[PDB]
């Protein structure tokens, strides 16, 4: 295959200038040594930024590691992934099933030409989307690893970078204890992130700043708490996410109520939570909230 000679262009030239595996990955930042394994055994494709890393290390070209071969990905993947990732579903398991069918669509038209950060995104929205346990899937937690350990130092996230942040919040789903350094230099992170005119990027950026903001809650991180909700509010605001407005006034509300027993800022905030939901096209939204708002004990 295509990953099989690659890999093994890599892998000849590499042990040519007698260069171990170790030494070639460095700190790890950019390419870490399971990841140059999986390549030179022709178990995963080089995406263009590992490959870009390792011809630098070797003094080629990436044409050169390449031959005749190739790493590019069709314009229609990145158009079908775009569609997949702006899909909503807000808990409805109709549209779950509609964007895990997407999911699998892709995956069945492309999986042999994607790199292992790509399929790893296919992946972790699969998981999460479908509540399988990350335990459950040895192969794609090693992959998930390495690739976490990566985000772990970067100052810039990816759409992919926020998706597996979001895989990392969903391994903290329901824990109390929790490693306290990692999460609050992720939080912090995804908090400076800038916003920009790219709607994919932003519902995958709200939705970590969801998860966020609902383990801050789970997890008695209540600091900086409102500033995730005002960062929530700005993604909304660049995209003109309407829909998402209540779920973000209900989180501030549920702070008011179990933070600052305020009963009275936690009933104006489900408020404003049925308030949005009110004007929307459906009202299945409008009524979650309004039962919610109730079962919280407010009017």
């Amino acid at each position: 295959s295509i990953k099989d000679s690659i890999g093994l262009r890599i892998k000849t030239e590499r042990e040519c200038q007698q260069m171990s595996r170790e030494v070639l990955c460095l700190d790890g930042a950019e390419l870490t040594v399971r990841q140059l394994i999986r390549i030179e055994k022709g178990e995963s494709l080089p995406s263009l930024d590992k490959l870009s890393y390792i011809a630098k290390r070797l003094g080629k070209s990436m044409a050169d590691l390449l031959d005749h071969d190739r790493i590019e990905i069709p314009d229609t993947y990145y158009e079908m992934k775009n569609r997949l990732i702006k899909f909503p579903t807000y808990g409805d398991k109709e549209r779950v099933k509609q964007k895990l069918d997407l999911i699998e669509d892709v995956y069945n038209q492309f999986f042999d030409i994607l790199p292992e950060e790509e399929l790893l995104t296919l992946d972790i929205l699969e998981n999460i989307l479908s509540f399988t346990s990350w335990e459950e899937r040895p192969k794609v937690e090693e992959i998930y690893e390495d690739l976490f350990e990566q985000v772990k130092r970067k100052k810039k996230f990816s759409t992919n970078d926020l998706l597996v942040i979001d895989y990392y919040f969903y391994h903290l789903y329901g824990r109390k204890q929790y490693d306290k350094k990692i999460f609050d230099r992720i939080v912090d992170r995804v908090l400076k992130q800038n916003i920009p005119t790219d709607d994919a990027y932003n519902i995958a950026l709200f939705n970590d700043l969801m998860a966020i903001a609902g383990l801050k809650i789970s997890l008695e991180s209540f600091k900086d708490f409102l500033t995730v909700i005002d960062k929530l509010l700005a993604v909304i605001e660049k995209s003109q996410f309407h829909s998402y407005k209540p779920g973000v006034y209900i989180l501030e509300a549920k702070y008011e109520l179990i933070h600052n027993g305020n009963k009275k800022k936690a009933t104006e905030n489900y408020d404003k939570a049925i308030m949005f939901a009110s004007v929307l096209e459906d009202s299945v939204l409008e009524e979650k909230t309004r039962a919610e708002k109730a079962a919280d004990g407010l009017g």
